[PDB]
């Protein structure tokens, strides 16, 4: 048990859930973890591997990005702040991905899943880049029910955090695709309350959170630090409860241990 590591469990036995974190340092590609190796329940930081996935068939369909996909009323589901203002009407694929992630638009992310043939061609492409944890097996907004020892929808936060580094850092995805991808997480609108509100204020992110019952909060990112390589940070907390409140608070208290500890 390090000290970093310590503090992290410091942090969990104050907080009232279960605290998962993974962190790898690019500069020597040494990891940080704490309940590395158990699931939580993704929620909506899946959207980046649907995204990802999607990113990929476009290196081969090559105009798949600009094609139109219908919105109709009945796709409409518990959050969606763009595809509602395109109902009846349609979107393009990057249209969607970029409103998956950078709004979190749950209609979005259900075109995205569709694209793939639903939830499993998104657990596809995570294993065909070497993730063998990663599961997608529901739609939004069920993806989301969270409940603690349930399987569906979940990764660790090791697999996570790994995969995130192949798809931002990596060659998981074609030069351009990989650029798209961190441009869109850089984007992000939702991310300044979670992993960035502890981390120092010159260092630069993209991130995607996620959200659920349980009062799962979530946030993965790939950070830039001021004079130092990239890290990649998974931070998943989820709680006893169905009804429990969101703690974005916590999810930053262990990006500042994890700052604090480099
Ligand atoms: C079947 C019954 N059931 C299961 C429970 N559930 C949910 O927990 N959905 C969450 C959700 O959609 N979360 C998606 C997600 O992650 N993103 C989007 S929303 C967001 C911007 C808060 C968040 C982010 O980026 O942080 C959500 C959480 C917190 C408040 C409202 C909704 C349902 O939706 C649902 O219907």
């Amino acid at each position: 048990t390090s000290a970093v590591q310590q503090k992290l469990a410091a942090l969990e036995k104050s907080s009232g859930g279960r605290l998962g974190v993974a962190l790898i340092d690019t500069a020597d590609n040494t990891q940080v973890l704490y309940r590395g190796d158990e699931r939580f329940p993704m929620c909506g930081t899946s959207k980046v591997m649907a995204a990802a996935a999607v990113l990929k068939q476009s290196e081969t369909q090559k105009q798949l990005l600009n094609q139109p996909v219908e919105i109709k009323p009945a796709d409409l589901v518990n959050y969606n702040p763009i595809a509602e203002k395109h109902v009846n009407g349609t979107m393009t694929l990057a249209e969607l991905s970029a409103a998956a992630l950078q709004y979190s638009d749950n209609t979005a992310m259900n075109k995205l899943i569709a694209q793939l043939g639903g939830p499993g061609g998104v657990t596809a492409f995570a294993r065909a880049i070497g993730d063998e944890t990663f599961r997608l097996d529901r739609t939004e907004p069920t993806l989301n029910t969270a409940i603690p020892g349930d399987p569906r929808d979940t990764t660790t936060p090791r697999a996570m955090a790994q995969t995130l580094r192949q798809l931002t850092l990596g060659h998981a995805l074609g030069e351009t695709q990989r650029a798209q991808l961190v441009t869109w997480l850089k984007g992000n609108t939702t991310g300044a309350a979670s992993i960035r509100a502890g981390l120092p204020t010159s260092w630069t992110a993209g991130d995607k959170t996620g959200s659920g019952d349980y009062g799962t909060t979530n946030d993965i990112a790939v950070i830039w630090p001021q004079g130092r390589a990239p890290l990649v940070l998974v931070t998943y907390f989820t709680q006893p409860q169905q009804n429990a409140e969101s703690r974005r608070d916590v999810l930053a208290s262990a990006a500042r241990i994890i700052a604090e500890g480099l």
